[PDB]
């Protein structure tokens, strides 16, 4: 089979050595990798940028002429990701050699077989401010008609945040945005968390981090991925071989994800960044 899907809840890819690079979510479609050797027991894939190896014992094969592959397609303006069957994500700009309504692979979301993407975004220096002010960054509510928000009229403190831990603004955005449905998810409620981090207060069990109000859950969810994250060494969003997706998500396109809601943003406040 050329496409093999993960079957468990995440599987781990690994080096030649048998070292652990990533690990990527169930459901997530790999490619078979013809240039090296798979054996019974590892088939040599690649997946958002990362090739390595993964145990036969966690895929599956799949038929692409019944089961959905990945794939990207222009309407003519913009270029999308098919990360599901039934969703789509921007992640470019229509170049004019894309055939519109043609469906288009790719290993990275970068090379293509008569293009070349620039997804800018997703290897943007995470620690570069955004051009945008508070008050422009309270705007894209409206612009995207994002109701019922926790993080309605919180531009100020997104700008403090940047101001104080060196995090780009529109990407703590974009990032809360994802991750908590701009502030409207369970935890995002309950716990003032918008970043999706975990905690165990030594509570037994993990669980979502509580922050006693909005402006805490933004300003302490950047002091955390400035410290677990940034100040490790991964300042971009990236993919499956580098940056902050390699640990931050068992999804191969949460990085494509954050980098299409800073690209949705910027195109709707003017293009400064
Ligand atoms: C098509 C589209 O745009 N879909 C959108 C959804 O993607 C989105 O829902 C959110 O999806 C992300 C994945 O993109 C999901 O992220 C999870 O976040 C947790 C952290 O809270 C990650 O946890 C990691 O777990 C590993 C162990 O497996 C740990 O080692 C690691 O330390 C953990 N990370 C941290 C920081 O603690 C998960 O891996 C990750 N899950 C996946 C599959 O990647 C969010 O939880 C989703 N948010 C929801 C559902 O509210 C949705 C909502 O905005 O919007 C769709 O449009
Ligand atoms: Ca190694």
């Amino acid at each position: 089979a050329a496409y093999y899907q993960v079957v468990p809840v995440t599987a781990n890819v690994y080096d030649s050595d048998g070292e652990k690079l990533s690990y990527i979510s169930q459901g997530s479609v790999v490619w078979l990798d013809k240039d090296r050797k798979s054996d019974d027991k590892r088939l040599a894939i690649t997946i958002s940028g990362l090739s390595g190896y993964m145990k036969t014992e966690d895929l599956q094969a799949l038929d692409a002429s019944k089961d959905f592959i990945p794939y990207y397609e222009s309407d003519g303006h913009r270029f999308y990701h098919y990360v599901a069957q039934n969703a789509s994500i921007p992640v470019a700009s229509h170049l004019s050699d894309m055939e519109v309504g043609k469906k288009y692979y790719s290993a990275d979301g970068l090379h293509f077989d008569g293009f070349k993407l620039e997804n800018p975004f997703l290897f943007k220096d995470l620690t570069e401010a955004t051009n945008y002010s508070a008050e422009e960054l309270d705007k894209v509510f409206s612009l995207l008609n994002i109701n019922n928000s926790l993080l309605e009229n919180k531009g100020a403190t997104f700008k403090e945040a940047e101001e104080h831990y060196h995090i780009n603004a529109l990407y703590l955005l974009a990032h809360s945005a994802l991750e908590s449905n701009w502030g409207r998810s369970k935890i995002a409620k309950d716990k003032n968390n918008f970043f999706g981090i975990t905690a165990y207060d030594t509570t037994p069990y993990l669980s979502a981090k509580t922050f006693d109000d909005v402006d805490k859950g933004i300003l302490g969810a950047t002091k955390w991925i400035k410290e677990n994250y940034i100040d490790r060494g991964r300042t971009f969003l990236g993919n499956k071989a580098s940056g902050m997706n390699v640990e931050y998500a068992s999804d191969p396109y949460w990085g494509e994800k954050i980098a299409s809601v800073m690209m949705k943003i910027n195109e709707k406040l003017g293009g400064k960044d």
